[PDB]
Formats: C-alpha cells, structure tokens, sequence
C-alpha cells in the first residue's frame, strides 16, 4: 500500500521460501549464497524440505552471544543448485530501536501476508518459552502461530526475524551483518 509495504514484498519474492521440519512449516529468510536463517525452535535435522523439494542440510549452528545465552537464530546452509540475492547491505550493524516496521509471512496457511506492527522496542531480555533469550525486538500486535520466521523489515532495513507472542505482543529475533560474514 505504500513504501514500508514496497521494501517488504521486494525481499518476500526474491528471499524467501517455505522451510517445513518435522515441527511445522516456517517462512525462511535466504541472506545470500546457499545461506538462510529460521527460528531455532524449528529444530532444523539432517533434511529439510525446502518449497516441498527434499534438500541436504550441509551446515547448522544455532546461535548464541558471548555470555553464551540463546539469541533463536539458527543459520543453515542448504544443498540447493541455486543462490539467493545477496541482501547483507540491508542489515544493520547494531543493537537499535525502529519506527513503522512491516512482519511478512509467507506459508500454504499464511501466503502473501504484511502486518503493520508499528514501532519496535530493542527489548533485550526474555523468557521465551522457558529459555533465557538475548537481543530481542518487541512490537505490540497481538502475533499468532504460523508467523514465526516472519521477515521484519523497515524502508532500507532487514532486521529481525519472529520468534514469537503472549497475544498482546510479538517478540523477533536481531538480524545483524557480523552474523554473515563469510
């Protein structure tokens, strides 16, 4: 509908697909070469289906920072005969607060989906589902599930990805440039 809505749909059609694990389908950010990222509680194994092809997973690592505390980030690199667009330019590079972000969400239950969640809070500490998390984004629109792996976004700016909700609030994971050095 305006400019917020134009960034998000660029990134949906060319850096996402459908990841399913054996604990559900999950929109799954492609950062560049065979190298995306997802929800670490999608338990990502050995396969992965991938826009329902069979894929090899060929790496996993499930982030954490420094005082060794869950960030919900799991980057995987896939087998997959094709690269995605190099969108690390559109990370950001620290810790921040957002004004007018955009949660896109594409899955079979929830295609071609964009929310207006407004304002987001660099919140830092929560409890998220009984595991202690770091460097999480809050913003106050009652998320629902089917949305985690959801592409936060504002104009310029790709910079976090949904993790989850108490149905007041959504929590996403940060997205920064030092997590894709290669």
């Amino acid at each position: 509908m305006g400019p917020g809505f134009d960034f998000a749909q660029a990134i949906m059609k060319k850096n996402t697909v459908i990841a399913r694990t054996e604990k559900g389908e999950f929109t799954m950010l492609g950062v560049y070469d065979r190298v995306a990222v997802i929800p670490t509680h999608a338990s990502v194994g050995e396969i992965i289906y991938i826009n329902d092809v069979e894929t090899r997973v060929l790496d996993a690592c499930a982030l954490r920072d420094l005082t060794d505390t869950n960030l919900e980030i799991t980057i995987v690199k896939l087998d997959r005969n094709q690269k995605f667009r190099d969108i690390r330019h559109f990370l950001p590079r620290c810790e921040d607060d957002y004004n007018d972000a955009v949660l896109s969400v594409h899955t079979s239950k929830f295609p071609n989906m964009y929310i207006p969640v407004g304002q987001v809070t660099n919140y830092g500490f929560l409890n998220l589902g009984g595991t202690p998390t770091h460097r999480i984004l809050m913003y106050n629109f009652p998320t629902r599930a089917g949305q985690c792996g959801g592409v936060v976004t504002t104009t310029g700016k790709v910079i976090g990805i949904h993790v989850g909700g108490n149905g007041a609030q959504g929590f996403a994971a940060m997205l920064l440039h030092s997590y894709f050095t290669d």
